[PDB]
């Protein structure tokens, strides 16, 4: 049964609620983004209207085979009417196709659902600037002050400089990047651009990337592993055993691997600067964990909420324990007292 924080009051709508069967009273199912914890339950047998971004709707049709007649893609930054209710989709700064949803209820209440997001000051100049928001359904993934990480731009600068140095020292080194979902494509695309290479990958991952409307993508990715010196592998294979095995498969073209695991936060964030990050190494294999996040840091989250000044906050992440819920509520009250709303 569907939890209350997935239901939009005063509407027939749910958000990211496909794993509960037929939800009583739902007339339209919204999907914020194509990550499995959010789409869990969708398939070719789904017969209710799904509302989403264009990119999300490409992934539903090609990867999950949802029939076309039930996919309702909406343009971003555009007022649309859905079952008698005005809505707007906004870029969430998460993975490709990810959106936040603004609902303008018939009684005058305005609700923002962030989906998954990485808050940014650029959001302060979207269509959010123009009216008051009463209720915020918030991605609270990293809602505690210990969660610090660098900007995405600093992390990509480190990755490109690290890869370019290694491969210039040894032209026979292969670069490998881990993946298990969409998101974080800048990691492998930026590294392949500095090296003058396409990115090589499985047919299943190439298919996924071809749904994403990335400009000039045919110029950047390939299924011909032998022509590429940046390879994508499943995240589970980014360990010394899995990388040794991969190196065997390359037929003596390469004699070294430099591998990247883009994680979110890890407790090595509480001590070390990005500049000072070092790899784990075993023989001719080196593995870097890099803190590339597609969710808000604590400070980014706090800035957004203190700008928006919502009357009520509903967390959507970390809701299963009393300790987590009490911690989050204490920070919300702090933010409100500091800012004066
Ligand atoms: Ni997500």
């Amino acid at each position: 049964t569907c939890p209350f924080y997935k239901k939009i009051p005063g509407t027939g709508f749910t958000v990211d609620a496909f794993q509960y069967g037929v939800v009583e009273g739902c007339t339209a199912y919204f999907l914020t983004h194509f990550h499995s914890d959010h789409y869990a339950g969708l398939s070719k047998h789904f017969t209710f209207p799904v509302y989403c971004s264009e990119i999300t709707g490409n992934l539903l049709k090609n990867k999950l085979h949802v029939q076309e007649q039930y996919i309702h893609p909406l343009p971003l930054d555009t007022e649309c009417i859905v079952n008698g209710v005005k809505v707007v989709l906004l870029d969430a700064n998460h993975c490709p196709g990810a959106v936040m949803i603004l609902f303008y209820l018939p009684n005058g209440t305005v609700i923002l659902h962030t989906g998954d997001f990485r808050a940014d000051p650029s959001m302060e100049r979207s269509l959010l600037a123009d009216q008051k928001v009463h209720m915020l359904y918030l991605d609270t993934t990293y809602c505690s002050p210990e969660y610090t990480f660098p900007s995405q731009q600093e992390v990509i600068r480190f990755a490109i400089n690290t890869a370019f140095e290694a491969v210039t020292l040894n032209p026979h080194a292969l670069v490998v990047c881990g993946t298990y979902s969409i998101g974080k494509e800048k990691v492998f695309l930026a590294i392949a651009d500095v090296l003058g290479s396409k990115v090589g990958m499985s047919q299943e991952k190439y298919k996924t990337l071809q749904c994403l409307n990335i400009p000039e993508i045919n110029s950047l990715i390939t299924t011909d592993m032998c022509s590429s010196l940046v390879h994508l592998l499943p995240m589970m294979q980014i360990n010394f055993k899995g990388l040794q095995s991969h190196l065997k498969k390359c037929g003596g073209k390469y004699n070294q691997i430099l591998a990247f695991r883009p994680t979110g936060w890890t407790h090595s964030n509480k001590f070390t600067r990005i500049a000072d990050v070092i790899p784990q190494t075993k023989g001719n294999i080196s593995i870097y964990g890099i803190p590339y996040s597609e969710h808000s840091s604590y400070l980014e989250m706090k800035r957004f909420v203190q700008w928006l000044k919502p009357q009520k906050i509903i967390p959507t992440v970390n809701v299963g324990t009393w300790k987590s819920r009490s911690t989050m509520e204490k920070y919300f009250r702090e933010w409100k007292l500091e800012a004066g709303y």
